[PDB]
């Protein structure tokens, strides 16, 4: 009995160990003078939803193509109507019994005719960059080969197959192969011929690879030059031009450059060279640098370097994994007017023309191999690839073609194997073979604790606690005495931290503290850079971004795929405003009597020259004084202190007790960039003389009563429940205390440690802080002064059955024109609910306007979002926004939009204006209700109902990280406490 | 400063105390023949939201009425639009701060004019028999009082205040008062004034209250008769007649009547009797029994009891509390003709005219006081009512009034406190004072499990275990070695077991065992009689049940309300049908040789001579052979050995072996009773001849081959899946294997114990069991018999990023009009999630084919549902049914209709019979998916697809009780294994 089964011969193929078969050996991408045709553009393509079904009709030929449509090359498929985007993050969305594939599995069938002239022939190749996940070749019908590594490159020879004139290029992809389990990246599954298509000639006495070995001596200045050079497996005679340095070398011999100018992300030197044989000539950028590891630091030319880095997906919310080159640019000047100085590609190599853009703008490139089988953790790591001898040839080689590809770029300061690979001998079989190959570039790999095959300990999302060990180099032992000791020599880097997922991350600040304190400490890569938001239109047509399970997913894991410090369009996030703040390289402490400020010089290398330092003076009316103060060029991890002129220190003694001032001192670019223009705000500090807390308004205007309503100067009470409805003509819907919020992203996560692991959302749920209730205990008013009373409104809020409360009492007094409220609040019993204390969002009340705001203005801390933890990049002043930008567009709407530190406010509610003032308190503005922003899933579900929702908060508590990492940390929790704070109001006009 | 807040008189004497004021001494509910007029009708209503806002604008006077429209009295009025119903199990809808009520609290003034002739004069009272919860009374202006206790009666002397002629009653009432506190039964908040309000004028010289002793002496025969009588709470002077007994007696004397018949739930023996005064005549109904308590036994006239009971609520789908007296009637008949003999008023007195009905029809009543605390546990009874000492007088009225009410009824057998009420001094005053006023009547409370101040033990949900430990006597002792001595003297009542919701419930017959194996065990009353499903409309006006959460409450349970053995217009679930059965009080077992069978008299006091025995031979043509044979009675508890007639055993020795046949004898009433026609069946036993096990058809058909196709006879495969798609011409759209069923009610509770409390749902979800994914290993055809073959289709089935799966093997035969199906299940790897083992709902194949079915036949049991715990009361025969008539209409839909120990089955799909035959196996067929039914919330969201889903199961897992009680018993899991089981299928015509 023979096999009856379809298609048995294409899946075998697709459950192969081994890479791919047929190809050319991996090589750097080089920038050569030998032609080159890109056949990217419009390809015909034809999908099937598995292998068995996947016609065998000749298609590869191109004659009588059925069902064949146009598709563009490069191309994620499924952003184009073919099937649909899949998101998850550990878990496989098959079945996970390697390297076996499921029936369902898309296969998408791309041709395309293409024209080549003389010049390729009688040597050529076809080179593909990127083909995820399992791709066959054919051209003119004869079997070139296949490819395994969705994100590295592969090259076939054509010589003899390529014909003069027309040709037919056909690949069958398949979206998922045995390849697919060491790929199990959190992100967005989207197969497809996602990078360039290129034929390129290979002409005779040419130059197939080059290895550059750019050293930079620190104590001479001198730069250690060799550059190799081979042509089929063999070092070739070449000769090396730079130029600028002027000399001229042959390949393959070490010469010492007597003085250079180093590379560095601060200082990107590259110099222009060019490596030519009789054939063929190479361009190359040098830049001059040396990677090593002394004193358990990790040091480039002799400096110990703090990583200000970010984990760099490619996304695209339309194009999917193809990122446009100008969007590349964009963003990346975008990172460095962010004070980023680090970017690892996670977790894959990137476009094979990124790493250009990073030698020539200024990163520190974390490098990492296309590798990660994250979901077979849950199964113990049972059946884990990197421990399985089948799988070494198929890793080496994922290793081989990383390395090879990029092994000339001096931004790459480190080799990553992987992430969340777990452990296993083919890991150790990686390092081995990039240590024999590149020793110039230390190794790094985060999913083996004991670091027993790299050369940095690496670590993601450990916390600030755990951090403060390391830097000190006191954490625990390992069991093993001799790796222990391996590792306690080692730098200490975050490879990811601080998880950027919707509001937040708080916490950043303490994690900066320690990178600074402590040399062993590298210093970390934030998760994540962007959003892996997809462009989705509603049915009315408006356009909101999408994440898992928004495409039909069976399995997905949710808006966790949104967790970026931009949006998929690169619009920056809170997060990132406060994360710029957060690493800023010098560090700005203006005096409290304004006569000067301590600068301190964080760079590692540049001094301050390029810097411009500039003052300005800012009270109520605007700008009183400001301009530029002349400061010698500070070393860099040197300090000074710089005298302000002294206009601004006699101002300062000058200003009336209570009158509000700033005094900020910015550091700016003198001039123009290759990253910004002259004058980009690089770091800046602050001293504020606070306006004096507000004066009570005299109670000399009595409380009129009616059957219904009781009246006190503007404010119009209701006798039923003891709130006001009125103030000032401006309707109130509704007055009450809140301890709740939105649960952030953040407060979606559990809350590891401790026998109470829900999260905190769920503890809020289940204690009922979302369903507040408020019983009226009494209403009576008392003598004030010169015939006035105040009202006192005594009330206690709860949930329904539970037995703890809080006693609120609202104390009213009015001089006429002016509203002073005394807000104290008195814990009733013991806040526990499931043997679990509760604890609270904030301290505060929420007004309910019954009028539209179009204009909130504030002084205290802005422009944007300021959470006790987080805020960093929100400084003090004058601050005016429409109702809508004080909103932050979340892909999935939370709490967020709250300005700390407020001490006045205006809500512009048409032609009336309301005036808040008080002690320090956090302001938010809504057109919507909190239940409203809770219940919605997406932005499209947030509507106006015409009134306005004011939150007047005296307490908030921290967002954190808890997501994925530390939750809020101590200082910032808020435990059931008394409370007592004084607001005033006034409408106007 | 005075107190400026409105409403504080009303809200004070909301958050009362105390019960009552004003009313008349609490009495017994009598027959009197003194003129009544019941003032039921159409009143004038008015809802306010709050005590603050409720008017006071003279309305009582009945003049200038603004904003009264006319509702029927009695009502709970949110069943009328006014306000809507809300649902809490335990939880309280309102903040847990007693004795404080919401602010949000619906009052409703309730308002009728009505005329009162001379003989209403001088002397009247006004009786209102339910007011839910707190009411204040008005008579032409005058207020008489107030009522405490929503399910107690009140009256109050309207003597010098109604007027002759016209006369205005007014009523205002409160949803929340002090008094909710105390009744937080798990059941719809409905206020209201829900029962009778009556009229009745009290001439001299008449009677107020009656106490019937009627005892019963069952050595001697003798009752032992006293009926006290009373006026103004005085002893009076007056006549018992009792007819029938031939005896005159004055009332306050104790007499012996020589020979009197007992009553009994199984025999209610009434003597009708009247007591009279110059003035006034009552009529009683007198039953005569003693109850006792002896060798920790619950003996009513001198013989143990085993009690076949439920638990009875007040409801009705759209009245609410108010249930109309034909219901009443008509559901007390629908109990008896399923064996039930106690009842158990959940959790509060019924109607007062409730007790008369339970006398004549006969049924074992624990009459229950209205109180439960239970939302009080949450927060460790701190503040309990039970144990407050400012409530006692609230709830020693609350017994009072229970006690009184309802003294006078034989069917009343224990007084109970309460329900879920926690322990206090408070239920110990209750306790002494029913045992001073009336200690002919045991005391019931489960809430003090010590037993301190009851004579029963009782528990609810007690496991099947730990019931028999406590029958043995064995059960831990209490930490009090006196207390502990008085609990291991008592007789034991599960007062709440089985809990029926939803599909179940299961483990009834593990109980039973235990009740007839041990007398100190009582018996035990089923969670619960009825649904409390609410009726609603859909957009379209469709009818269907709703329950909490479909009223729009803020805080709800769900469909906790729909747990009942009938639904709320009392169509009997399956689990009736099944209890039924369990509790039959004959059991029959017929003889495998068909000569005979042993019958076995279960009940307590009669013999067997009201039945008619009666036998049937039927098989597959119909009926063979029946009719009657004659038993000379067996008295109870007593058994014997009842011959057949010789045909009957003469037919089963000439039946060709492999014949099915089926002897069913039945114990059915051979006159009509008070409850049932004649012919009813009580009890029934069988004997089954199976049919032999399918003969597999000859391979002598063989496959053919084309490329997109496989035919091997009447079956064609698709070659690309392996899977059958057509089966004599039958369009089969999918088969594959099944481990998961839609979870149940059951499937949806927490399994406590062990460090895994997720529900069996979430276990499988976690899983992926509702997810299964097949991948084909390979397809081969195999040499048959006389150039035949079988084919064999490998597959592995799991579920995505699981590494554990079961191989599954399809082994197809056919000799051209029978085909031959064997499936063989093997598990790959250890089916282990989240460190707990995973564990199966079934063992199955799902057929879905592409046409309906009209029509489903089978042999095996039925007609209704059966699992492996359950399914007793489903018999052996042959069965026919439509398609719709397969489901069960439970409120949320779940899984349901499999029909267990199937030995064929015949699918009518248009034209074509598709029948199914094998060993015994599970069938289940609808019109929708099983992720419709589960997605389905509600009965509409089912929709037929134009498909059919059959599932034919080798194994299935029990059903348990596990939404509250005991889950699956040990016997009845399924945790993964090896199987294989054979098919055989034939298409017709
Ligand atoms: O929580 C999972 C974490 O694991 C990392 O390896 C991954 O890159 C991120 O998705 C991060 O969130
Ligand atoms: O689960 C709670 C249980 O508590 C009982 O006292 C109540 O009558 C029922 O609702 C039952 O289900
Ligand atoms: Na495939
Ligand atoms: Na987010
Ligand atoms: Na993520
Ligand atoms: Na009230
Ligand atoms: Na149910
Ligand atoms: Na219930």
């Amino acid at each position: 009995g023979r096999s009856l089964e379809l298609g048995a011969a294409d899946i075998q193929d697709l459950e192969s160990f081994e890479a791919g078969r047929g190809a050319l050996p991996a090589r750097a991408y080089l920038q050569s003078d030998a032609p080159r045709l890109s056949l990217n553009g419009e390809w015909q393509f034809r999908l099937s939803p598995g292998s068995r079904v996947a016609p065998d009709d000749g298609w590869q030929l191109g004659e009588a193509l059925n069902g064949f449509e146009s598709l563009p090359v490069p191309s994620s498929w499924p952003m184009h109507g073919h099937g649909a985007p899949a998101y998850t993050n550990v878990q496989f969305p098959f079945a996970v019994e390697p390297p076996h594939v499921p029936e369902a599995n898309p296969i998408g069938d791309h041709l395309v005719v293409f024209e080549a002239g003389p010049e390729f022939f009688p040597h050529a190749l076809l080179r593909f960059d990127g083909i995820e996940s399992a791709g066959t070749v054919w051209l003119n019908g004869v079997e070139l080969g296949t490819t395994r590594g969705s994100r590295l490159a592969h090259e076939f020879d054509v010589s003899g197959i390529l014909e003069q004139g027309e040709n037919t290029l056909a690949v069958r992809v398949a979206q998922f192969s045995a390849a697919s389990y060491v790929e199990d990246q959190d992100m967005w599954w989207l197969p497809g011929i996602f990078r360039d298509v290129t034929l390129q000639a290979r002409p005779a006495a040419g130059i197939d690879d080059v290895f550059v070995h750019a050293g930079y001596d620190h104590i001479t200045g001198e730069g250690i030059l060799k550059v190799e050079a081979s042509r089929g497996g063999q070092a070739i005679d070449a000769v090396v031009r730079v130029p600028e340095l002027a000399l001229e070398l042959a390949a393959g011999t070490e010469v010492r450059v007597p003085a250079v100018e180093p590379w560095s992300a601060e200082v990107p030197k590259l110099y222009e060279a060019a490596v030519s044989a009789a054939g063929e000539s190479v361009a190359l950028q040098i830049g001059f640098r040396s990677i090593a590891i002394e004193d358990a630091q990790f040091k480039v030319n002799g400096r110990r370097i703090l990583l200000r880095g970010v984990n760099r997906h490619e996304h695209h919310p339309r194009l999917g994994r193809v990122v446009p080159r100008d969007v590349v640019e964009a963003e990346l000047r975008l990172m460095k007017q962010h004070n980023i100085n680090a970017i690892r590609t996670s977790h894959y190599p990137p476009h094979p023309q990124f790493l250009a853009l990073a030698d020539q703008l200024g990163f520190y490139v974390v490098l990492e191999c296309d590798l990660e089988t994250h979901g077979f953790e849950s199964a113990g790591w049972a059946q884990n690839p990197s421990d399985d001898p089948q799988w070494e040839d198929a890793l080496v080689d994922r290793m081989r073609r990383t390395v090879e590809r990029d092994k000339n770029h001096a931004s790459v300061v480190m080799w990553s194997l992987g992430n969340e690979a777990g452990t296993g001998r083919n890991l150790a079989a990686m390092s081995r073979w990039t240590k024999d190959r590149d020793p110039s570039r230390p190794i790094h790999y985060e999913g083996d604790w004991s670091s027993e095959h790299v050369d940095v300990y690496s670590r993601m999302y450990a916390s600030q606690a755990e951090t403060a060990l390391i830097g000190q180099g006191i954490e625990p032992a390992l069991n093993d005495a001799a790796l222990d000791a391996r590792r306690r020599a080692m730098p200490f880097v975050l490879c990811e931290y601080v998880h950027a997922m919707g509001n937040g991350p708080g916490g950043m600040s303490e994690y900066q503290a320690l990178f600074e304190k402590y040399p062993r400490l590298m210093g970390g890569f934030v998760w994540e850079w962007l959003e892996h938001g997809i462009t989705v239109s509603t049915a009315d047509g408006v356009d909101h971004y999408g994440y898992g399970g928004d495409f039909g997913e069976e399995v997905h894991d949710g808006n966790f795929v949104t967790d970026g410090l931009v949006d998929a369009d690169r619009r920056p996030r809170p997060g990132l405003l406060d994360f710029k703040k957060v690493i800023e390289p010098l560090r700005i402490d203006v005096a409290r009597d304004w006569t000067g400020f301590t600068l301190r010089n964080g760079q590692d290398f540049a001094d301050t020259s390029a810097f411009s330092f500039r003052y300005e003076v800012e009270a109520d009316g605007g700008a009183l004084d400001g301009g530029t103060v002349d400061v010698a060029p500070v070393a860099p991890q040197s300090e000074t202190v710089v005298e302000l002129p002294g206009s601004v220190a006699a101002l300062a003694a000058g200003l009336s007790d209570g009158r509000p001032a700033v005094l900020t001192v910015r550091a700016v670019l003198g001039a123009d960039s290759a990253w910004a223009d002259a004058g980009h705000e690089v770091a800046w500090g602050q001293s504020v003389r606070e306006p004096g807390a507000p004066v009570p308004p005299a109670p000399v205007e009595p409380v009129q009563v009616q059957d219904s309503e009781l009246t006190l100067g503007p404010v119009v009470f209701s006798r039923a429940t003891g709130m006001p409805t009125s103030i000032g003509g401006v309707p109130v819907e509704k007055l009450g205390l809140t301890l709740w919020w939105a649960p952030t992203d953040n407060d979606l996560g559990r809350e590891w440690g401790g026998a109470d692991e829900r999260p905190l959302a769920t503890q809020w749920k289940d204690a009922g802080l979302n369903r507040l209730h408020t019983r009226l205990l009494g209403i009576s008013a008392n003598p004030g002064q010169d015939g006035g009373e105040t009202l006192t409104v005594r009330t206690r809020v709860s949930a329904a059955d539970k037995q703890y409360g809080v006693l609120v009492d609202y104390t009213w007094s009015t001089d006429g024109e002016t509203v002073g409220l005394r807000t104290q609040v008195r814990r009733d019993g013991t806040w526990v609910n499931r043997g679990f204390e509760v604890e609270w969002a904030r301290i505060g009340l929420e007004f309910v306007l019954g009028e539209e705001t179009e204009l909130v203005s504030w002084f205290g801390q802005g422009p944007h979002q300021s959470y006790p933890d987080t805020g960093q990049g929100a400084r003090a002043g004058w601050f005016s926004l429409p109702l809508a930008k004080m909103d932050v567009e979340y892909v999935r709407p939370q709490e967020c939009g709250a300005r700390s530190g407020s001490r006045s406010a205006a809500l512009q509610l048409g032609g009336r204006t309301l005036e808040i003032c008080g002690d320090p308190f956090a302001l938010t503005v809504r057109p919507y209700s909190q239940d409203v922003l809770d219940a919605a899933a997406h932005r499209p579900d947030l509507k106006a109902d015409g009134r306005t929702y004011l939150y007047v908060d005296h307490a908030l508590r921290g967002v954190g990280t808890a997501a994925c990492g530390p939750g809020v940390l101590e200082q910032y929790r808020l435990k059931p406490r008394d409370a007592d704070f004084i607001l005033t109001l006034k409408v106007r006009s």
